[PDB]
């Protein structure tokens, strides 16, 4: 296996017994190339103001296939609305993560803290997902996900609602932002909206929410792109 994946390996645990264990293919995207361009003008772009703890530096990315995740997605990969969106989670997590893909929690869960119900959450801020990295200055590395993620149509919302059950044609909620990426500079790789601009306000003023959240409550609406490894400068 190529190096920058052996190190992606040893940071979320021999070598190719655990990678077999992760039911992924996993491949490292050239630096030079666009792929790698994209991501990380979307990186440098989306970075919000109020997280101004950290600058995140882009150490490797890498294009990862999920085994059945394509397959399962296949109903959704024609709907509209198609967005490519960050989620963040501890290390320790990534092992189930790429294993098991992003779930729901079990349907006897308390609600109280999910803003929106118990759904697979994401951001169009890098920061905002960068956040429940958890990393910290002894630990200044950190693994986002790029999803793309079938939105339809969204129920959008300004406040917390705390349940899972959607009005009937809504597919996913958008908690509206204060602050979005700046929708003229969206960009379309493989149909899917990179929303890659830079922070503008989102002339909504009557909202919970600094930054945009995006939730859906099936996990087939979920097909993982790639994975970043990050570093946290303090
Ligand atoms: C060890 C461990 C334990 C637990 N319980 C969790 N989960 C939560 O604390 C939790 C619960 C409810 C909502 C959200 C949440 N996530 C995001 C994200 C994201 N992720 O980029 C992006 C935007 C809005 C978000 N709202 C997170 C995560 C980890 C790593
Ligand atoms: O579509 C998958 C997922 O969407 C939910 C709500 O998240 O329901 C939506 O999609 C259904 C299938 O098209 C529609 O019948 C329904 O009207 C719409 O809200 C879930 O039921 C489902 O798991």
């Amino acid at each position: 296996l190529p190096k920058p994946v052996q190190d992606l390996i040893k940071m979320i645990f021999p070598i190719d017994v655990n990678y077999e264990k992760l039911k992924t293919d996993i491949k490292v995207v050239d630096r030079d190339s666009e792929e790698a361009e994209i991501i990380r003008k979307y990186v440098k772009n989306t970075h919000a103001t109020t997280h101004n703890a950290y600058d995140l530096e882009v150490i490797d990315i890498f294009k990862i296939e999920r085994e059945g995740e394509c397959q399962r997605y296949k109903p959704f990969k024609q709907l509209h609305n198609r967005r490519l969106l960050w989620h963040g989670s501890r290390t320790t997590n990534f092992a189930g993560i790429l294993s098991q893909g992003l779930r729901i929690a079990p349907p006897e869960a308390p609600v109280t803290g999910y803003m929106f119900g118990k759904g697979i959450y994401f951001a169009d801020m890098v920061s905002k997902s960068a956040n429940y990295c958890h990393t910290s200055q002894g630990d200044p590395i950190g693994l986002i996900l790029l999803g793309e993620v079938a939105l339809g149509n969204m129920y959008e919302l300004k406040h917390a609602s705390h349940i899972s059950k959607l009005p009937k044609g809504k597919h996913s909620v958008k908690g509206l932002g204060k602050t979005t990426p700046d929708p003229s500079a969206n960009i379309s790789l493989d149909g899917v909206d990179v929303p890659l601009g830079t922070g503008i306000s989102s002339g909504v003023n009557d909202t919970s929410l600094l930054y945009n959240e995006y939730i859906v409550y099936d996990i087939a609406q979920v097909n993982l792109k790639y994975l970043l490894k990050l570093k946290f400068n303090f």
